């Protein structure tokens, strides 16, 4: 009753997707662009690949990897979910599990020193919940373990749950790396389904903009077949209906964040020096998006089971990936996911929490399980 | 001013859409299994897989060949739409060219017939333009190739735009092969974005429907995490808002079908006999959907040019997919091929014909050039 995710869609939606239908330009149209446009002013970074789904940006993002381009790993965290990974599988990548940070929910960048190998490919960190990874330490731990490497490893930031995070001021796509938002139903800004990819510079934006269609320099004479296709591709791009979607949504979500963020310090002020609850480590030099709230607490089970009595949705979320029979010869010992798998547990913090509601959930794990 | 495609969108989709958008379900919902089972009562095989584009059919189809399962080859052809055979690629697997059957603008089976190998994984034929491929022929064929062999290749049939195609007195889609088709923009039966895929058992049925998802048991527990991912998968889905243009759309398609035939049938007439155009084969056994019209003309250049003046679109829709430079190794003669590649070209059909329209093109064909 007091749900833990929520759809948020403008009351223009119906409106302007009506328009998009009745318009005869449903691909390749410039909704997609105007949209695109709009996310890169507010990223501070033009170079956005709009795309129909988050898994798809991870995808043609690792495409780079694989074939940068015209025996490999990647490192990534497997406390996230499998959309952040099989995109690693899908391109013909060996998946290496990097252990958690039981403080942050995110990789643990001192194992990742320990475990980048000149067969590292790439780097995948996941912002978990939107709050940022330590980039700077990131890019220190990177540059440590590839100094004679001839070719630096891509990093990827998977940024599903971040839209809104800053880190030293700035949002994420501004850091030198590359990174994929999702845009998909339950995140905060919404497209229906969709994603984006930022760019650091112009030949890796160049590079996926190509390959998001086959490969196909679209601005060319395909009506006698005169172009030619020198890096195969996907068939990624975002149509007009979610253009419209998100460029709607955009107009409400800096207030949902707001919300988000007010709830979310509100938890962290109300819920602090309760046993058994163990909250998520905070940063000063970043603004975390906190798309939902993570506590880690003692007998998980128990404490779930006593919120949803109260009317309190609760979720663990996702499976860490390691665990699944498809990666099994990948599998590896993770302490620090090990300390905290069973007692991780999300909490609504969201735009759609009243003040009531808000007082119900810490008055609720207050009366202790 | 005559165009080549254009967009059918029902003016009642509106109406459906808004009522997705005001569900808060917007992904995995019950809009798109109703669809489904509509497209599948229409073909007559129920098995349909929803996806988000054709091309992802392709690939996802493609991935049974490439891991059946827990140094192979496709063999297919070069005329068709790049969507068709980079799937290929993007599963790993290495592509051989058959050559083209000059009359159909399909593959040519008897080449078919000599290159089929035990490291054949799997065989692509293209409906180019809905013309049905001799599909009894193709299975005789590959039927004779692989006797010995302990595993018959995957049979995938590229169904984009034969939407409405029949052979044999049957819709395409029940002759015992997996069949992809596209519900894009301009295909005569759209979703905006989107496609699906048939297949002749239950097996493949689950299984594609279990990969179309991550490889999550979506009859699972993800709540409290207890599931488990045997088979990676990918992120395919076809959402909500697919799902309702689609079953708008339905009701709708049969009279623009009717429009496309009678509009071809015109032209089959009208344009006999007219020196340096030569039509494409035309089987008794069979009732093309007519997506385009082809011709295999003279001068081509000059043709084009001539009907551009007279306000006449027209294309050759995509360059040969063996020409291009990321597959420069694949690169084989192909004569039948080389006899059609500067010669095809494809004219208006389609249901936004006027009568006037469709006399216009005949006349200025005629005119010369
Ligand atoms: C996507 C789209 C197209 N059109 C018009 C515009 C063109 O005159 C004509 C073809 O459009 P496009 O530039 O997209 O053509 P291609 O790039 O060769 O590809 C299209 O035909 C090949 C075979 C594929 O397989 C593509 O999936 C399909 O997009 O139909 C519209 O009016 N609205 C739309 O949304």
């Amino acid at each position: 009753m007091i749900p833990l995710s929520k759809v948020a869609m403008s009351p223009d939606v119906s409106t302007r997707v009506s328009a998009v239908l009745s318009s005869g330009r449903l691909e390749h149209g410039p909704t997609v662009a105007e949209y695109e446009a709009a996310v890169g002013s507010r990223i501070g970074n033009p170079r956005v690949v709009s795309v129909n789904c988050g898994t798809a940006g991870l995808h043609l993002a690792l495409s780079l990897a694989a074939r940068p381009g015209a025996p490999g790993e990647v490192l990534t965290t497997p406390l996230t979910f499998e959309g952040t990974n099989w995109p690693i599988l899908a391109n013909g990548l060996r998946i290496r599990w990097v252990d958690v940070d039981p403080a942050t929910l995110n990789m643990d960048l001192d194992d990742l020193a320990a475990k980048i190998s000149p067969a590292t490919r790439a780097i995948v960190v996941v912002h978990w919940l939107g709050y940022p990874v330590d980039l700077n330490r990131l890019r220190a731990v990177v540059d440590r373990a590839t100094a004679g490497y001839d070719r630096r490893p891509l990093v990827v930031e998977d940024c599903a749950q971040a839209w809104g995070a800053t880190y030293r001021g700035a949002p994420l796509g501004t850091h030198g790396n590359v990174c994929v938002y999702s845009t998909g139903a339950i995140k905060i800004l919404t497209t229906g389904s969709g994603g984006f990819v930022v760019l650091p510079d112009d030949d890796l934006y160049d590079r996926l903009r190509l390959r998001r269609w086959l490969g196909i320099e679209r601005a060319s004479d395909r009506i006698t077949g005169d172009y030619d296709v020198a890096e195969w591709g996907y068939r990624f791009i975002l149509n007009e209906i979610g253009g419209a979607i998100g460029l709607s949504n955009l107009e409400r979500v800096d207030e949902l964040l707001r919300r988000h963020r007010e709830n979310a310090a509100f938890y962290d002020k109300e819920l602090a020096g309760i046993d058994g609850v163990e909250q998520t480590e905070r940063a000063d030099d970043r603004e975390p998006a906190f798309w939902m709230y993570p506590l880690k607490v003692r007998d998980r089970p128990a404490f779930m089971r006593r919120l949803l009595d109260a009317g309190i949705a609760t979720s663990v979320v996702s499976r860490r990936n390691d665990a699944h029979s498809c990666v099994a010869s990948a599998r590896t010992t993770l302490p620090g996911l090990d300390r905290v798998a069973d007692r991780v547990v999300h909490i609504p913090v969201g735009w759609w929490l009243t003040e009531d509601d808000r007082s119900h959930v810490v008055e609720t794990i207050k009366s202790g399980w």
